[PDB]
C-alpha cells in the first residue's frame, strides 16, 4: 500500500501518492497531463515497483485533490519549481528519474532544462516540446476524421458550442481513436477526466479539450531549448496518438542519445492499451540507468 499526504509544497497543499518498495533500486516521479488532470490515470505505472522502482505520483497546482495557487501561477515554470520542491522535500538531494505525460511531458522538458542535474534519467510519454506544432497535427487527425464527426467538429467548434451533441459525439469517436482506444476505460482514467472537468486549471491553461487547446499555453514553445538536455532520455508515443509520432520525432531530434519507441496499435493513454509493455519498456529503461 502507497504512503499518501496532503503538505505544503512551494506555498500550497500538494497531494502526493507514494510507492516505494521492496528491494527499492531507484525512484520515480511521475508528472501528469491536461494540464488540469491527476495523478489517477498514471497508477497503471505502479505497477513498476515489483521491479525495484519506488513510484511518485501527486497531483499538480489546482489539480485534483491539491489545492489551487493564485491565477498568476498557473505556468508551466511554476509547476517546474513546484516539482523540484516536492523532489527535494521528498528525496532530499537523492537522484531520481522524471517521467511526463502529455502535458506532463512538456513540464518534464521544462524540468529537465533547468534541474537535469537533479535526474538520472527523463522519460516523456505522449509529450511535446511545442504546443503549435501539437495543435498542427491535431488539425490534421481532425480533417482525417469521417466528415461526419469532422463538419460537427468545424461548425460548433468555430461556434463555441461545446454543448451540442452532434459536437460531443464527434469528441468521443476522436477520443476512441487518438487517445484511448478502448470500449471499457479504466476508472482511474476517467477519474482524471472528470477532475479536469471539477477543476480550473484545465479550462483556463489548455481550452474546451483535448484538440481545442485555446488557454494560456497555446503558444508555449521550448523545441529551442530541449538540446540542453544530456541526460539518459526516452520517449514513446501511440501510433494513433493525438500528440503523433512527428511531434515525438522533434524532441527526439534534440535530445542527443535519446531513444524514441513507437507503440504500434497504441494511442495517447500507452500504460493502459499496452500496460506490461509499456512497463517493461520504462523498468528496462531505468534499470539499465542506475
Ligand atoms: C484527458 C487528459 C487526462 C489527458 C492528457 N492530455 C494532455 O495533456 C493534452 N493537454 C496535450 C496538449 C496538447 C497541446 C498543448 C498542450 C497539451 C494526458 O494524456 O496526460
Ligand atoms: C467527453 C465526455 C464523455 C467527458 C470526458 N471528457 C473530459 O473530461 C475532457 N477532458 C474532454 C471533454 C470533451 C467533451 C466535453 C467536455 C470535456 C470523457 O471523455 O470521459
Amino acid at each position: 500500500e502507497c504512503i499518501e499526504n496532503y503538505a505544503k509544497v512551494n506555498g500550497i497543499y500538494i497531494y502526493y501518492k507514494l510507492c516505494k518498495a521492496p528491494e527499492e533500486k531507484a525512484k520515480l516521479m511521475t508528472m501528469h497531463g491536461g494540464p488540469g488532470m491527476s495523478h489517477d490515470y498514471l497508477l497503471s505505472l505502479r505497477d513498476m515497483t515489483k521491479e525495484g522502482i519506488t513510484v511518485l505520483f501527486y497531483d499538480q497546482f489546482g489539480c485534483g485533490r491539491s489545492e489551487e495557487p493564485d491565477q498568476s501561477k498557473f505556468t508551466i515554470d511554476y509547476g517546474v519549481e513546484e516539482a523540484e520542491a516536492l523532489r527535494s522535500k521528498l528525496f532530499g538531494n537523492e537522484k531520481v528519474f522524471l517521467m511526463g505525460s502529455a502535458y506532463g511531458g512538456a513540464l518534464a522538458l521544462a524540468y529537465a532544462v533547468k534541474y537535469q542535474d537533479h535526474l538520472k534519467g527523463l522519460i516523456v510519454s505522449g509529450g511535446l516540446s511545442s504546443v503549435p506544432l501539437t495543435v498542427k497535427e491535431m488539425n490534421r487527425l481532425i480533417d482525417e476524421l469521417p466528415a461526419k464527426y469532422r463538419d460537427a467538429i468545424k461548425k460548433y467548434g468555430s461556434s463555441g458550442s461545446y454543448e451540442n451533441p452532434e459536437y460531443q459525439e464527434a469528441v468521443n469517436y476522436f477520443y476512441h481513436q487518438h487517445l484511448l482506444r478502448s470500449e471499457d476505460w479504466p476508472p482511474e482514467v476517467l477519474k482524471s477526466l472528470e477532475y479536469a472537468e471539477r477543476r480550473n486549471v484545465y479550462r483556463i491553461m489548455n481550452g474546451p479539450n483535448e484538440f481545442t487547446i485555446t488557454g494560456t499555453i497555446k503558444d508555449w514553445d521550448i523545441t529551442d531549448k530541449i538540446s540542453a538536455i544530456k541526460i539518459p532520455t526516452l520517449i514513446t508515443v501511440g501510433e494513433y496518438d493525438e500528440v503523433t509520432p512527428n511531434v515525438a520525432r522533434v524532441i527526439h531530434e534534440k535530445i542527443a542519445g535519446s531513444e524514441l519507441h513507437v507503440f504500434r496499435d497504441c494511442s495517447h493513454l500507452t500504460m493502459w492499451e499496452d500496460r506490461e509493455g509499456y512497463n517493461k519498456l520504462l523498468s528496462d529503461f531505468i534499470l539499465k540507468h542506475l
